[PDB]
């Protein structure tokens, strides 16, 4: 909408004005701490609908961080237990539970998929599918003090970013208002624009950036101006944001060729996280703290992961200290971390759900106590 | 003898069974506050007290998951409390709906302020600083977040070319004792955290998490218990990983005026938000409401308030050219109460509370300012 201005759309996207057309349905997979934080945020955010997927049952190790699980739930399905309490967050957002396999024609009924507590192979599988049939993917993970966030919003996303100016010769009081000037173009459509020094309709000056619709070299269409004051000559226009198609690698691709985005050494976490999946897949558990053996194993795995990695990621010297910290600190499931990363993950979902604002560039790594 | 990274987990709330020393006040039960509370309770602090004098409003409901439409008009702290109490049977949760008087405050080790007017933030912060009560201030204005920490001039924490020394002996004992002849040996003090490589015989020392050091003489110091290790044979290098410092935190009053910012300590934008937030507080105290979202006159007033805050500002904060786009944005923005933001800021603030209760770890040095945009 023309009336909806840049700052104002930033809100509506970030769950403000919840009773607005909501178009994207979301699968949140994995209902341990991380996923229930994400699902809670996402339902309060008011996305069209939300399905909670889990094939695992509630375990003692899950109780600490999952605020909707109790002692009376151990052994019952995590999604089925969480769904009633999550459904009560708001009347409008339908919450459903699915305990089946993430089969391709099931996933296909979704615009967004969040993966949590998911083995690496399943991430690659689900992710290549999602990327192929256009489903937007958020992958989120917490290993003690460390966090990981991935996004593939598909090889197409129109993103707003940020400067050429023109000199206002006239603007109408029409719906939409129509700006003019002397010899201005390149504004095209979808550009957001700001004003200053506009005599007459002073209201255009301090306004939010407005979406533009170019009609020609001298004229573009601004936000509706019917209920404003009449115009007089003075005034300059500027260009505040422009759209760009950003192309996203699939998870399988980005894993090998990762673009990174507060932690000082993400490529090493990246390597470290890979090795961690390899460890868990071997042993069936993460590394125990107070266990210098598991940590040595993880270092061996990290070294090999580093050896096999493409020249981009590949480190000349990998931080074995950092890897050992990751091993010793992998057992942990810590509410404040989950809540924090669950926060970031939910804004990713919201971005994937509408608006097209700039998503995390596939990989983000975090240290809590650096 | 928890090794160092095990210690980080314990601070985190990894084990809630072990003894808990600090009781916490969370004031303001709006969505940001309830988020912090819920995190801190799952985290297993000794005791939480929820404070709110205000009643559940329409705008409170989108965040603040516990509140529903039925709760409108009931006190936010009291509605929030039974549900919060179910999260952890080890953690006593109770509501208080009275004013923040000195008698009430004095019992707490850590006080968290959300939803608090500035003049109340400063009065409370002067008090907590004088008593050595650790303060955390957390705020959300739509897409913008604000985070503040005062852990007292009493705060000690460990931090990071690293000092190295050669090992002459390690006893097999509880605790084990290291003998070291290096001239470097002088740099190592009690409470340093230390790690090893190249140790022969007692190989279990090379793998381990950094352990805390107690110095016994000019040539010796005591590490973690090695009673069940293998006999030390020869060689080895002891390196200094972490080193304890005493940092002094400015109280909130002083810190408002001379802020140290973070994601700068782990340039103009936070200083400018700092101003905006100050401006925003003044605007709200005057109009009894925030700037309306579609109102350019509100936005232009905040710019004038902010421009004046800037003029009074000190060189740490003051700008030659104030980004009025940022201020106008913040005004267009203030109404917002977004769940993913409060959650994420509420995660961070909770980590801080944790550090305050049992932390030798680096809290936010002064202010952390956030915008919901990423590079």
């Amino acid at each position: 909408i023309d009336e909806g201005l840049y700052s104002r759309q930033l809100y509506v996207l970030g769950h403000e004005a919840m009773k607005r057309l909501q178009t994207s349905s979301v699968l949140v997979s994995g209902l341990r701490g991380l996923g229930v934080e994400i699902a809670k945020n996402i339902i309060l955010g008011g996305v069209k609908a939300v399905t909670l997927h889990d094939q695992g049952t509630a375990q003692w190790a899950d109780l600490s961080s999952q605020f909707y699980l109790r002692e009376e739930d151990i052994g019952k399905n995590r999604a089925e237990v969480s769904q009633p309490r999550l459904a009560e967050l708001n009347s409008y957002v339908p919450v459903t539970a699915y305990t089946g396999p993430l089969v391709e024609d099931f996933l296909s009924g979704f615009q967004v998929v969040v993966l949590t507590n998911t083995p690496l192979e399943d991430q690659l599988r689900v992710g290549e599918f999602c990327h192929n049939r256009g489903i937007k993917l958020v992958v989120a993970d917490t290993r003690g003090l460390f966090g990981q966030l991935f996004c593939d919003f598909g090889e197409e996303m129109i993103l707003t970013d940020s400067p050429l100016s023109a000199m206002v010769s006239m603007v109408t009081k029409d719906n939409p208002g129509v700006v003019t000037c002397l010899d201005r173009h390149g504004f095209e459509s979808g550009d957001f624009v700001s004003f200053s020094e506009v005599q007459g309709m002073v209201e255009l000056n301090g306004n939010q950036p407005m979406e533009i619709k170019v009609l020609g070299p001298y004229t573009f269409s601004i936000c509706d101006t019917s209920n404003f004051s009449d115009y007089i000559r003075g005034g300059i226009v500027s260009q505040v944001k422009v759209p760009k198609k950003i192309s996203f690698k699939s998870l399988v691709a980005s894993l090998a060729e990762p673009d990174f985005v507060k932690f000082s050494r993400p490529a090493q976490l990246h390597i470290g996280f890979q090795a961690l999946h390899q460890f868990c897949a071997q042993h069936g558990r993460p590394p125990r703290p107070r266990n210098d053996e598991d940590a040595a194993e993880l270092v061996a795995l990290a070294q090999a992961v580093n050896a096999r990695a493409l020249p981009a990621v590949q480190q000349n010297n990998l931080d074995e200290d950092l890897i050992r910290k990751l091993a010793y600190v992998a057992a942990g499931d810590l509410a404040p971390i989950n809540a924090f990363i669950g926060g970031l993950a939910a804004q990713e979902v919201m971005k994937a759900c509408s608006g097209k604002f700039m998503p995390i560039m596939q990989w983000l790594y975090f240290d809590a106590l650096e």
